[PDB]
Order: structure tokens, then C-alpha cells, then sequence
């Protein structure tokens, strides 16, 4: 439409092709993931578990805390150790001592080495073999290896029983000491762990790869980055090199230079419109951002603790009501709901003032309404996490009211829905301003039809949240969650909030429609070409194939190249403010959409390629640089997007309120230095020390006591401080800041 | 001096900090080396060979060709096989035979795996140990091992001596029949690739690294790329893309956007300055730039017919006049001569047009001198190459006047320091021309003193091509060699190209002296940063240690971040064109400079970051994917701008000639394109399944005719054709565009 049929199209043409790859991959993925077993049997025939007892163990794991006690494939925290590498480590060490017991009458330590080489060449038969009969239903695994599940079964008996033995593995591995008051669950939630060590383990009907590609790098069976993967690794640092070079190419001689340089007006164009109650009810959702926002960086310190300390935080102990797994369940969906609220509330303050300057019918009611419904379903998921991991909660209403066990989707499917909901209703009170504003039978539907299909896009693709109920397969599990975290988060947040930005600056009269449209549906278009299949970067080893990787790794090394370059689009929006003198009273926004930026390059960017290719990820997923990665990319650019959008919206309805420099300053260099602190000091080089321990002896020595207590990785975690400190301090000065601000 | 106190403080800061970082790591280059044993024995006490026979082995294999038949620690040809992975394999299948006989008395290939890795963990006990006795002199090898020396000795006995038996394998290596006619020189070069296989098998006095930093990828003895080398490698990914972003950043931000815009004259200023002879003796370098281009062309067309078709072309065979190693050899050198007398021409153009107008006292004749200098040289060098491959020489005088063996060096010592000669004779005509332009006292010194810094700079170190005898150690012919391949080429002849271009640029009035020296002095730091301690990546995997690859991976991972950057100038670079209506004499020239900057970023920094972190080297030094590199960084980089002053020369020397479109653009998209198709379709999917192959089963395994004949790597590189008729009429239209323009 308009004059932007070459835009329109190339963006609806890369929409169809990227989720034509997601929906063609997506049924691979469906049909070629790993088979929980009808009926595991020994040799001589006695019936051990089902699959019925591996789904139950799978539900007694989600009621633990699932994914935020310790990992599973490699997608969880990072305290407890990765339970499908621990476990399969295990059942190798005791296949070798019940193996080296009836060949050579020692363990497998005390023997020498071409009797251990002799004897991991055995391993290498049994363990990269013997898988499903092939719609058979039947496992049949060998009694040497049935001993050896039922003698690795007893460890976590007595690890989730709180046994005095397992004690102080307990505080090292920040879980709380009873963790599991029944004993059927704990003894089925073992089967989910060997049904997971055993797909990561046996390889696929006529190739050399397992289940999971390889994935928990193991030397005994032979656990090594296949060929494949290390050839789509280096063609997509080839991709990602010839994607910068070529787009600095194509950007310096394929561009139109007009030049014609738009005059800014006056006067500050929204404060001409006036104050409706739409906008006046926004002081309850900024209110919430930073209160929600300060409960976040109280329990990151919180979850920090339990790190460097082990369950007592300096007395009694709190761990038997607040464990690791509950405050940092907490300390990531608290992260997301601050962080979508801020959007809501850039979206509810934008929804009248596109609608000339007025409210619909019934809008601030339902904004209060939304904002209830958004209290009272952060309140009830947070009601029902410390239910379920406390065990106070029947495990037949777990999953819908309680925890999910699955990370940044935690809260109960019951709140999941009610999230939803809302989002859905949020969705209808944008409409309900975007359409009477494109129902006029005018040509002003340039901008807002992309503002339109964002914010449908925004609102409806938290549905792919659901299609995977409360017992079906851990990889589909891991491909809808996917769906709603890298498509929704990462993908949806950054085509709201660029989109919206670029209507806030061309109704301003900064930029003039042709900087506001072409630079945004490029900007919309680049972004949709590598963050739409490039979501099968995180299913590379969860149960998928090599053609997942493929699509993975180059369709990820294309969302890296608009990124790196971002001096352009830093600056260009940097210089807007010396462009009118009104603009002086969004100095601070105007900043952390700097720094948006500057962590848009660093933060996704440095850090996003450096575990991104598949023999890099090999060694990397489930250590300590992946939170870098996190607390650089979900706070470095959509946490300071929500608080620039928040200091936005604190003007346009507080305008007497000047933002106080000197608190501010304080509130912008302690959150910046303090997240550059805590990541470049504490953060990356634990990761980079458990790098050069996870490619050297294994995965499950970069996640083991043994190595997170080495006392150079003790006072490492304990250095957290000096940046956390700073860190707070930023945090509280943006919270006293907007505080002040609202009252 | 001037207003640059900045920038020159920083270029000399910068040169002093990486050749402090040379000097202090080149040090520990010459004190690391793997020791030359003095006296090599079994264990029983027989008297096997020494360092004497080891260097004298080493001689003679400098004789056949050196690196110019097959490789030596990854750096040499790539049709034989690198004969230090070969023997290797060849003599530990020999141990695992000799081990299997007295064990069970089978071979290696009919025990089952269980005994086959107690073997192989037998192998990791005598191979990665038994080093030399500390500062004893002995080696003490074992009998097995020297029964398995013993016998891998009589394949390189019948491999080199026109034996029947391994015809079929001589034409699959492309090496000529007879290839060495004496039969001690064998017997010693056996001896000499006994030490290159041992050097590379045995680990250091502490560590569990070989003395070549475990290189040669063999899972036999565990030959796998070590723990700091996966780190360094993560470390240099994330330093070039935190390089190329906070560069972008720094750009962006920190610019003084002046806006001066300076007119462009109506006039070609240096056409105003008259035709002195020491121009017009000019004519006969053009001739030789591309006579040499033409015979360089035509030399790579037939040295890759012995890769496709065997020893024969087509009839009777010159392979016993003209075998691989010789036609590759000037192939090789022929190129490195026409690219330094492009610029050695394009020096002799700017000489006097510094000086006013005028010639300084003998010129002409002096230029005369150095024409037929380098003639001499080149048909002095080619001379020396056939008597010494032939084996028409004595050995006594074979590494002087003869064949040095190392690649990019091959010429005798005698023709190298009448080359070192030529280019002192071609400083002192340079220095004659830009000194009585600076002993004026005025203030006109600005850009001058960059100029004269590098052009002593291009003059003086070829003296680093020196450093090194005939046979002396390895290791230290491998430190001083990339001193003038990496430092002298690729470093100062960018810094030569690029100040004589901008000086070029701003005497035609086209920049101002303000983007002709500060543009020129930041473009010569950013590369110098990368440039000078880069030469270490080249030094990974021959005799260094751990912080040789340190610095070779993190300082040349910030030798890319420059290089992907070009959009800027290549566009303002091209820009100029359109910037004065007497530029479109000049539209060919600069639309080669053009092309330099597309080939320094897809030929130096998609292709050289692909090959340059150290584990991915390690899988990649001696395969096809460095003459990828090689091809499209030599030729588009430094071929097209000794290309592009060669067009410009011919202008101003010749002006009434016009360049003719409609040939030249025959010229110029023959050459880009046959490039882009010979590099894109037959030497990178080799190189590529060759690094698979690598990957998978060994360094071995790449290079080894098994693999090099597999019927997909036949028709892939017999698909060479295909692109190299079209280089071949590109090059062929630029010759005849040059010689109808010369006359
Ligand atoms: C500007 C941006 C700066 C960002 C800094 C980034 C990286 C710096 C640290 C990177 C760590 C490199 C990996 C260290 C490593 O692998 O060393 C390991 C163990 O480390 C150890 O046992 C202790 C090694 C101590 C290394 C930690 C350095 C901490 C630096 C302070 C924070 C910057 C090898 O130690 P070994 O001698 O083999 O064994 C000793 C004990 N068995
Ligand atoms: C495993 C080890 C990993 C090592 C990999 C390399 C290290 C990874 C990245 C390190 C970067 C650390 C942070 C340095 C970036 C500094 C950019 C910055 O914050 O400056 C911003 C932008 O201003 C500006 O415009 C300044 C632009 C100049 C940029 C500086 C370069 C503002 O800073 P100000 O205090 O206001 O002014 C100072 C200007 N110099
Ligand atoms: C412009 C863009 C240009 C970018 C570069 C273009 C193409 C890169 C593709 C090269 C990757 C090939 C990797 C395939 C591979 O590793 O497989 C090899 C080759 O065998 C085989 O038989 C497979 C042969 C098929 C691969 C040929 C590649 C096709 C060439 C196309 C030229 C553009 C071995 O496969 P397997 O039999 O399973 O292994 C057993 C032997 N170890
Ligand atoms: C002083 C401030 C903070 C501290 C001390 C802190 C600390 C932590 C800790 C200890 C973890 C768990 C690491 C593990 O699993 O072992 C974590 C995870 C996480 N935090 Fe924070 N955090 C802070 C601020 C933030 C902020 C502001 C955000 C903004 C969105 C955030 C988002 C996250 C996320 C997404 C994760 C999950 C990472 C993953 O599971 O891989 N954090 N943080
Ligand atoms: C722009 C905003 C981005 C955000 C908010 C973001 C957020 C996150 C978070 C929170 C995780 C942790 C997942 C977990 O805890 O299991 C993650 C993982 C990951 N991210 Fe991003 N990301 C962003 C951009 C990128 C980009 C551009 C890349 C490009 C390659 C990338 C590569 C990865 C990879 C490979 C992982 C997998 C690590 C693992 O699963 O352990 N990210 N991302
Ligand atoms: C039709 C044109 C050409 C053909 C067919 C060709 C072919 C070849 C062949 C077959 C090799 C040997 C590969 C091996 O060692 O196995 C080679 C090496 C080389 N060629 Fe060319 N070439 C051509 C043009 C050029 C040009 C124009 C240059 C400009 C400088 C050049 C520079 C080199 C270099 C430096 C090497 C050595 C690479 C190395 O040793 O790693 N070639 N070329
Ligand atoms: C700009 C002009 C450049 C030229 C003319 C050039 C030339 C060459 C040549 C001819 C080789 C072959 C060496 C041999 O035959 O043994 C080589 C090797 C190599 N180049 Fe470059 N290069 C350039 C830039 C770069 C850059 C910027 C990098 C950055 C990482 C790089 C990385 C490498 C590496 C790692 C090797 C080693 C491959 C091996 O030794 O087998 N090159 N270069
Ligand atoms: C960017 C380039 C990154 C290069 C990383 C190479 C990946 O890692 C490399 O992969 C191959 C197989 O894929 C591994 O596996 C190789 O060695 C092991 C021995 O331990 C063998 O069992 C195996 O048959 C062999 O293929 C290597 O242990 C590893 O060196
Ligand atoms: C960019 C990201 C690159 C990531 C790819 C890393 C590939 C490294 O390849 C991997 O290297 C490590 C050593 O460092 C080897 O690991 C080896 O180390 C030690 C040797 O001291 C031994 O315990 C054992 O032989 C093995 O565990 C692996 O056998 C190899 O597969
Ligand atoms: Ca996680
Ligand atoms: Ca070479
Ligand atoms: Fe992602
Ligand atoms: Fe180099």
C-alpha cells in the first residue's frame, strides 16, 4: 500500500518464507524426537518402568520446580547440576565398576590404562546402541546396565529425601533440604531422569548421532560435536562475516541521499492533546513497572545468595519457605511482567492519542480492569509457585494452578491462561484506538497498519504458549516454549517497541514519515529474516536432528548482522535531541534508547554469537555464559526499553515534574555500570573457566561440586557484589525516581 | 608535528607496543623450538641417524622443492600429502601393526575394538612421551618404533625413486617420476620428515601439548585441539565482534561531521607537469607488470592441470621439464614479482611529481639500472628453480643460486639479495625524489612524512627474508618467513597503496589534506594494531607455544574489524568519480579501487576469519580453503590495486589514449567474476569436504589420495575450468588493453 509496495512485500514475503521453515521443521520435529518407551525391560525379563511412570516422574519434576532447581538437555539454572549429564555420568561410573568387578576384580580407578581404554570401548557398544524396538514398545537393556540404573538411583532417592549423608551436596547445589516429601515421586522422577540420560545417550536408527545430537559432552561413550555440526558452525561464521560486509556494501552505495532535512516544530505536539482519563489511569501501570521492577533486583540478590552462601542467609534459615527454586522462579517471571507492563503501558498511553486526542467508549474502565486482572494473576502465579514448590499442593492441580517446572513460562496454566486473557484484552483496547483511526476513509494507514500488525503480532503469539499439555513429550515442550520466549520476548517485544518508538518520534515531527516508515519496515524486515527460524537455536540438542541445526545456525548468524551494526540507528536517534529545544524534557529516555542499543550490540550481539554456533553451544548450554547473555539481552535492551517507555509516559502525564538530574544520572550509569559490572567481573569468567572445563574433561565436570567450590570459582561468585551493589543502587534510584515522579 | 599530534602519537604508540610484542615473543620463538636430537639411537644402543643427517635431510628436501611439492607442518602445497601427518600415520600403522603381531598375531584391521583401543592407549604412552633426553643429545626411541621408522622409510624410499609399484601414486601427488635421482638424499630426507612427524607426536617437558601445539589431528596418538586453544579461539570471536561494533560506535559518535565540502580544480593537475623521461621510462615496467601477469595467469592454469589430469598434458609428458613443483613455484613467484613491480612503478610515477616536475640528477638512468635489475632477477630466479628441480645443480650450491624450498621465498639467496638490492636501489630513487621535496624549509611535510615512513618501510624489510641459512632450524625459518609475507606483503604494501593512493587523491584536488592525513594516518593504525603481532598466525602450529597463539589469535582477529568495514571507503572512494568532469579518464582505475575494497573483505576478512581462530586453523592449515583465501586476498587486494596503478600510469604517461570501454569491461568482469566463480564453485565445496573429512577421521585423511580421488572431488576440481577460461579472458583482455595502450 502506498508507496511502499518494495517494502511490504519483501516483509510479507520473508514472514511467509521463515515461518514456512518454522511450520515444515516444526512437524520434523514433532516426528523425529525421541521415544519414551512403551515398556523398559531388563534382559532376563522383569518389568521395570513404563512410559506412564516416566510421564509421572516428568510431573513430579515439574512440581519440584522443574527447570529452576537444575537443568534438563541443557535449558534450566545453573546452581544443581544438569540432571541428564549427572545422571548419565553416573550410570557410566557404575557400568565401569560393575563392569571391572567381573573382569579384573577392582574399580574402574585403580585400574590401568589400555584395561580402561578396553573397557570404554565396551561402553561404546551397549550405551551408543540398544535403543525403542522400533514400534516394538520394548527397551530391553542389559542387567549390567539395569544394575547400574538401580545403583544411580538410589543417589537421588537420597538427594531429594533430605538424607544427613547428602547433606552439604545440598548446600552446594542451593536445593532445600526435604525438597520432596513423597517417596513414589522422587522414585518415578528418577525414571524421567534416565529416560532423559538415556535419549542423550543411544544413537538414531542409522546414523553415528544420539538423540539429543551428541549433546552432553561425554568421553566415555564418545560424546563429540558431530560433522555436520561443525560444518554449519563455521558456514554461519562465514554467514554472519559476509552478512555484516555485504549489509555496510548495500547500505553505502544502495541508499537514497535526499538530504531534505525536516524543521522540528515549536511546540511539544503531544502536549497539545489533552489529559483523558485514559492516560490519567497509567499512573497505577508505572506505579507497578517499578515496583515489580525493584521486587526483580531484590530477589536477583536473593537468588545470589544462595550461590555464594548455601541454604541459612546469616541465621535460621528461610530455605524450607523460600528455596533457590522459588526466588528465582520469582526472579525471572517477575522479570517478565514488569517487562511486558511497560509495554502495556507505552501501548495504553499511545492507543487515545492515535485516536485524534480522545478515549472510545469504555476505555478507562477497562484499563482498570486490565491492570487488576495483570495484579491479580501476577499475584495468584506467585501464590501458586510457593504452593507447589512447598508441596502444599495436590500434584493432580499442579500443573494448571501451581508450576509449570519449564522456565519463563513457570506460573500455572491456569494463570498462564489468565495472562492471556489479558494480553488478549490489551489487544482489544489497542484495536478499539488503531481502527476507528483507520476506519476514516483517509491515506494516514502508512505507519499504523505495521503499528497494527505489530501490536496483533504482540497480542495473539503468547497462544503458542500453549499445544503442550501437562504430560506430552519434553521436545515439544521445547519447541512451543520457544514459540512465546525467543519468537514473542526477543522477537515481538523489539518489532513493538521500534515501531511504536518510530510513531512517537514522527508524531513529534522529528522524523518526517520517509526516516519513520522506510527505516522502520527495514528495521522490521531485517530483524523477521533471522529471529523467525532462528528460533531453532535453542533446540539444537533437545531431541531434534541435524537440519534443525542447519536452519539454526545460519538463520541465527542473520539476526547478529543488523545488531553489530548500530552506530547508525544510536546516533541517528541520539540526534533528535539536538534538534528541538523542547526535547530537553526527554533527555533521559532519549538516553537508555542509547543505551537500548549499545546492549542491542553487546548484549545480543557479542554475547549472542559467541553461544550461538552449534560446537560453540556444545559446550556451552547449562553454563554460567548464558546468563550473561540473559542479564545483557532480556535487561541491557527490553528492560531499558520498559524504563525508557516508562520515563516517557511519566511525562505526557506528569508534565510539572522535572526528572531531577543528579538522581537520574545515578538511576542511568549505576544500572548500566552496575550490569557491566556483575557480567564482566563475576559472570564471564566463572562461564569462561567452566568453558575450559566442559571442553576439557566434560559436561558433567563444569556442572559438579567438585568444580563450583574450587575456590577460585567461590570468591568469583562472591565478587558478584561489588556490581550488584551498583546495580541496586541505579535500580533503587530509578524506583525513588519514578516514585517521586507519581505523586 | 603539525595538527596531528594526536594521530602520529598514536601510530607510533601502536608500532611500538606490537613490535615490542614481536621481539619479546620472538624471542620465545627462537627458546621453545623442538630440539634437533644430536644423536637419535634405539634402545638397544644401534646407531641411527643425527641433527647432521637430520639438516642434510632437511637440504635435500629444500633440493625437490620444498614446500612447494607437499606440505611440512601444514604450510606448502596441497595435491602430495603434508608429509609431516603422513609419516605419522604411516609409521603409528606401523607400530599398531608391530604391536598387534607379538599380541595377538593379527593385524591392526582384523582385532576387534576392545583390543584396539588398549592398543591405541599403548600408542598414547611412547609416542606422546620419549622426547629428547634434556640436553642429553639422545633420543632412546624403541625398538617397535624403530622397527615402524625402519619400515614407513622404504615408502618415501620407493615414493621418490621412480619405483612402478607406486606409479599411480606419483600421478595422483603430481609429482614428477624420477624426483630425485641420488639415493642418500632420500635416506636423509626420510630422516628429516622422521624429525617433522616427531615433533609434531611428542609432548613438551610439563604440559600435555606436542612441541607443534598438538597440530597434526590424529585420534591415534590423541591429537586434539587443546584447552587454551578453544579459549584463545572464543576469546578472538568475541574481540572481533565487540571490535567491529565498538567500532562502529566510536565512528558514529566520535566524528566531526565539518561538512568543508572543497572544490574539485577543472583541471587534471598532473597533466599540467610534463613528460620527463623518468616517466616515460615507465613504459617498460607496464610491459613487465603484465607480461608477468599474463605468464603468471597461464603458469596457474597449468599448474592446475597436474591437479585434474595426472603427469602427462595431453600426450608426451613435461613433467620430467616442467613437473608441479616447478610450474607452482612460478606461479607463486611470478606473482609476488608483477604485484612489487606494480608498485614499484607506481613509486617511480610519484618520485619526481614530488619534486615539483622535475628528475633529481640521474634518473632515467638509474631507473634503467633497476628495470633491468629486476629482470635479471626473475629470469635469474626461474633459471635457478629448473636447475635446482631438476636436479641439474650441486647441493653444495643449491640453496644460493637454486630453490630455497619455502614458499614465498623459493628463489636462490643469491637472486634474494639481488632482489633486497633492487628494492634498496628502488628507496634510494624514491628517497631522491621525496628528501629534496623535505629539505625545503617550509611547512608542506604533513602527509610527506607518512610517505617516506612507508616507503622505507616496503624498502627495508624484505632484510627479514634474511635471519635464516640453509640449515638452520625450522621453527626459525618459519618466524622470519611470515616476517616478509605477512608483515612486508600484507602489511606494508597496504600501508604503501593506500597513503601513495590518498596522496594520489589530494594532489587532484579531489580530498583536502584534512581526509588525505587523517584519514590515512587512522587508516594506518587500525591496521598496524592487527597487522604487526597478526604474523603469529602463522606460527600457531609450527614449534610455538600457548601465548604465540594467544597473540595471534586476539591481535589478528583485530586486523578483520577494520577490513569488514568498507562500505565507507569503497563509496567514498567512488564518490570522487562523479566529482569532476575530467574523472572519467580515471573511471577504470577507480573502479578497481573499488573492487579492492569488495575483495578486502570477502578475500581477507570472510575468508581470513574463517581460517584464522586456532581450532579452526587447526582442522584447516594445508587444506583447500587456504588457497581460497590466498586467491582471493593476493589477487583481489594486491593484484588489483598493482592493477589499478597500473591503468593509472598508463594514463599520464600515455594520455592520448582512451582505455576503450567495451574491452576493459571485458578486463575488469572477467577477472572479478572468474574469481568469484573459481573460488565459489570448485575451491571452497573441496575445501569444505576436505574440512569434514578433517574433522572427521584426521589431518591424514584430507590429504591422502584415497580421499583426493573420491569422484566428487574429481569433478569438482576438474569444474576449475569453468571459471578459469573466464579469469583467463579477463586477464587476457587487461594484457592486451595495456599493450595497445603502450603503443
Ligand atoms: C575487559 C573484559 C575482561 C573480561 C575478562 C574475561 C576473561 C578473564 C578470565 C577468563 C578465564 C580464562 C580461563 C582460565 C582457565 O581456564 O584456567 C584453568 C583453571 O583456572 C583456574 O584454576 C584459575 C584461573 C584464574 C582465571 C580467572 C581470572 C579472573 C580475572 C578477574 C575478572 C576479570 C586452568 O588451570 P590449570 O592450571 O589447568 O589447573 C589448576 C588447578 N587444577
Ligand atoms: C572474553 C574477553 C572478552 C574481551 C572482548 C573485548 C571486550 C568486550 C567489550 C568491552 C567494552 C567495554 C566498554 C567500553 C565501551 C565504552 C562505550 C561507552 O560507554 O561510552 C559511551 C558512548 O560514548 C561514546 O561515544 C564513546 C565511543 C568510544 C568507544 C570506545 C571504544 C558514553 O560514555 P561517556 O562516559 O559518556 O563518555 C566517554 C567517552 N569516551
Ligand atoms: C555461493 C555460495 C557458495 C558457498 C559454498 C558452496 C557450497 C558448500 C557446500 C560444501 C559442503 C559439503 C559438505 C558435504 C560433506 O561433508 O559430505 C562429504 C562429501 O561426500 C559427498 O559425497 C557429498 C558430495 C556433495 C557435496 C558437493 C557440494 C556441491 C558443490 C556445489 C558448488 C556450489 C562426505 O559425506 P559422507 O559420505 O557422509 O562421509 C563419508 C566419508 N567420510
Ligand atoms: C542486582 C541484580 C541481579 C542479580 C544479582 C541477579 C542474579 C541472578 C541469578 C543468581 C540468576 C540465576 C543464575 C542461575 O540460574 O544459576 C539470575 C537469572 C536470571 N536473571 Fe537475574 N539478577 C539481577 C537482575 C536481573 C534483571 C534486572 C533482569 C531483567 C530482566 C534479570 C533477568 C534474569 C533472567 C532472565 C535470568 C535467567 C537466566 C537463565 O535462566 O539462563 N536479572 N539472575
Ligand atoms: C535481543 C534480545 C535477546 C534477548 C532478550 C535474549 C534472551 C535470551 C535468554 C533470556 C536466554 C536464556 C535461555 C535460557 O535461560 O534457557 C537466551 C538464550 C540464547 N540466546 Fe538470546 N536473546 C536475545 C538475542 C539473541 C540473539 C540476537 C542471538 C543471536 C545468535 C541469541 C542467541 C542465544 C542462544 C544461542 C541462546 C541459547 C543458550 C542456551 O539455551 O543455553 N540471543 N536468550
Ligand atoms: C586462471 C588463474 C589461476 C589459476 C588456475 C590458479 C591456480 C592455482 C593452483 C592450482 C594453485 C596451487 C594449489 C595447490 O597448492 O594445490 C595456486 C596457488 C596459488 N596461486 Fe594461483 N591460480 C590462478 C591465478 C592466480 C593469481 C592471479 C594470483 C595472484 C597473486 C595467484 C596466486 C596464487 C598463490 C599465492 C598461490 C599459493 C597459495 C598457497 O600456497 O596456499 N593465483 N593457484
Ligand atoms: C589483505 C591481504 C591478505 C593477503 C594478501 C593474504 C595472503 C595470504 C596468503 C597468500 C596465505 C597463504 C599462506 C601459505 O600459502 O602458506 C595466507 C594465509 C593466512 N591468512 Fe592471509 N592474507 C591477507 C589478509 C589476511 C587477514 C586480514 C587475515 C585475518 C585473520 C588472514 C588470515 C590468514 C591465516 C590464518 C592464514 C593461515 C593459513 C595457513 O597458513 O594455511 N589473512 N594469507
Ligand atoms: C569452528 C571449528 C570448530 C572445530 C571443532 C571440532 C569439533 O570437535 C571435534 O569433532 C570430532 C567429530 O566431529 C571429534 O571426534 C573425533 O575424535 C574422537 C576421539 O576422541 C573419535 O571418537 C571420533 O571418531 C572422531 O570423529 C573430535 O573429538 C573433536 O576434535
Ligand atoms: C569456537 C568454539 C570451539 C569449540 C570446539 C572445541 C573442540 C575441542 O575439541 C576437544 O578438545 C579437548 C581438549 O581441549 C579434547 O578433550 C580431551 O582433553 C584431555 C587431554 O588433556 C583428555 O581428558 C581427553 O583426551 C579429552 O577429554 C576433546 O577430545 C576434543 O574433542
Ligand atoms: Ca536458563
Ligand atoms: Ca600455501
Ligand atoms: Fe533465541
Ligand atoms: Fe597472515
Amino acid at each position: 500500500m502506498g508507496p511502499y509496495r518494495r517494502l511490504w512485500f519483501t516483509l510479507i514475503a520473508v514472514l511467509a518464507v521463515t515461518f514456512a521453515l518454522l511450520g515444515f521443521y516444526g512437524g520434523e520435529v514433532y516426528r523425529q524426537a525421541p521415544p519414551i518407551p512403551e515398556e523398559v525391560a531388563s534382559a532376563d525379563g522383569t518389568r521395570l518402568f513404563g512410559r506412564d511412570d516416566i510421564l509421572d516422574g516428568q510431573t513430579a519434576w515439574q512440581s519440584i520446580g522443574g527447570m529452576q532447581l537444575g537443568s534438563i538437555w541443557g535449558h534450566g539454572a545453573y546452581q544443581a547440576p544438569d540432571w541428564t549429564a549427572d545422571w548419565l555420568h553416573r550410570e557410566l561410573m557404575a557400568w565401569l565398576d560393575l563392569a571391572a568387578r567381573d573382569a579384573h576384580g577392582r574399580d574402574y580407578g585403580q585400574l590401568d590404562a589400555p584395561a580402561q581404554a578396553a573397557l570404554r570401548e565396551q561402553l561404546k557398544a551397549e550405551y551408543r546402541a540398544n535403543r525403542a524396538d522400533a514400534a516394538g514398545g520394548k527397551l530391553t537393556l542389559s542387567p549390567r546396565r539395569a544394575q547400574a540404573v538401580a545403583q544411580t538411583e538410589a543417589y537421588y532417592d537420597q538427594l531429594f529425601s533430605d538424607a544427613p549423608a547428602l547433606h552439604r551436596s545440598r548446600e552446594n547445589y542451593a536445593m532445600k533440604e526435604n525438597t520432596l516429601p513423597d517417596a513414589n515421586r522422587r522414585r518415578q522422577m528418577t525414571h524421567f531422569f534416565f529416560w532423559t540420560a538415556w535419549a542423550a545417550g543411544t544413537e538414531r536408527e542409522g546414523t553415528s548421532v544420539t538423540y539429543t545430537n551428541n549433546w552432553p559432552h561425554e568421553p566415555l561413550i564418545g560424546n563429540h560435536p558431530s560433522s555436520e555440526n561443525v560444518m554449519w558452525s563455521i558456514i554461519s561464521v562465514v554467514v554472519l562475516l559476509a552478512g555484516i560486509g555485504l549489509l555496510i556494501w548495500a547500505w553505502a552505495f544502495l541508499r537514497g541521499k535526499e538530504e531534505d532535512e525536516p524543521p522540528a516544530p515549536a511546540r511539544d505536539p503531544l502536549t497539545t492533546f489533552a489529559l483523558t482519563p485514559s492516560q490519567r489511569a497509567l499512573g497505577k501501570y508505572l506505579f507497578l513497572v517499578v515496583a515489580l521492577f525493584g521486587f526483580q533486583v531484590l530477589l536477583g540478590g536473593f537468588t545470589a545468595h544462595y550461590t555464594v552462601e548455601g541454604q541459612k542467609f546469616y541465621g535460621i534459615d528461610l530455605s524450607q519457605w523460600f528455596p533457590y527454586s522459588l526466588v528465582r522462579t520469582w526472579h525471572i517471571q517477575s522479570a517478565l511482567f514488569w517487562i511486558a507492563t511497560g509495554f502495556l503501558a507505552a501501548g495504553l498511553f499511545l492507543a487515545p492519542l492515535i485516536n485524534g486526542g480522545r478515549d472510545p467508549k469504555y476505555q478507562k474502565a477497562g484499563v482498570d480492569i486490565l491492570f487488576w486482572a495483570l495484579v491479580l494473576v501476577v499475584v495468584g502465579s506467585f501464590a501458586g509457585n510457593y504452593l507447589a514448590i512447598a508441596q502444599i499442593m495436590p500434584p493432580d492441580l499442579n500443573f494448571w494452578l501451581g508450576h509449570q517446572g519449564y522456565e519463563y513460562v513457570d506460573l500455572g496454566r491456569l494463570w498462564q491462561i489468565g495472562k492471556f486473557a489479558g494480553i488478549c484484552f490489551w489487544l482489544v483496547l489497542m484495536l478499539r484506538g488503531i481502527v476507528p483511526a483507520l476506519r476514516t476513509p483517509g491515506g494516514d494507514k502508512n505507519l499504523l497498519a505495521l503499528l497494527t500488525a505489530s501490536v496483533g503480532a504482540i497480542g495473539l503469539f503468547y497462544g503458542a504458549g500453549f499445544f503442550y499439555g501437562e504430560r506430552t513429550h519434553l521436545t515439544v515442550m521445547e519447541y512451543w516454549r520457544w514459540w512465546i520466549v525467543h519468537l514473542w520476548v526477543e522477537g515481538f517485544f523489539e518489532a513493538f517497541a521500534t515501531t511504536a518508538l518510530a510513531f512517537i518520534f514522527s508524531t513529534l515531527g522529528l522524523v518526517s514519515r520517509r526516516m519513520a516508515t522506510t527505516a522502520s519496515l527495514a528495521s522490521a524486515s531485517l530483524f523477521m529474516l533471522g529471529g523467525i527460524p532462528g528460533t531453532f537455536h535453542h533446540l539444537y540438542f533437545a531431541g531434534t536432528t541435524t537440519p534443525v541445526m542447519a536452519v539454526g545456525a545460519s538463520f541465527s548468524a542473520l539476526e547478529v548482522v543488523p545488531l553489530i551494526v548500530l552506530g547508525h540507528e544510536a546516533w541517528e536517534n541520539w540526534r533528535l535531541k539536538t534538534r528541538a529545544p523542547w526535547m530537553e524534557n526527554l533527555k533521559w529516555p532519549l538516553m537508555c534508547f542509547v543505551a537500548v542499543a549499545f546492549w542491542n550490540m553487546l548484549g545480543a550481539g557479542v554475547f549472542g554469537f559467541m553461544i550461538n554456533p552449534p560446537v560453540s553451544l556444545y559446550y556451552i548450554q547449562g553454563l554460567n555464559t548464558t546468563p550473561v547473555h540473559a542479564h545483557a539481552a532480556l535487561f541491557g535492551v527490553y528492560g531499558f526499553l520498559a524504563l525508557g517507555f516508562t520515563l516517557l509516559v511519566l511525562r505526557y502525564i506528569r508534565p510539572q515534574y522535572a526528572l531531577s538530574p543528579g538522581l537520574m544520572k545515578l538511576a542511568f550509569w549505576g544500572l548500566n555500570l552496575g550490569l557491566a559490572l556483575m557480567i564482566f567481573t563475576s559472570l564471564l569468567p566463572i562461564g569462561l573457566i567452566q568453558f575450559h572445563a566442559s571442553v576439557s574433561e566434560g559436561m558433567w565436570y563444569a556442572r559438579s561440586e567438585a568444580f563450583m567450590q574450587q575456590d577460585i570459582l567461590k570468591t568469583l561468585r562472591w565478587g558478584r557484589t561489588f556490581g550488584d551493589v551498583v546495580f541496586l543502587l541505579g535500580a533503587l534510584a530509578m524506583v525513588v525516581q519514578v516514585i517521586l515522579g507519581l505523586l
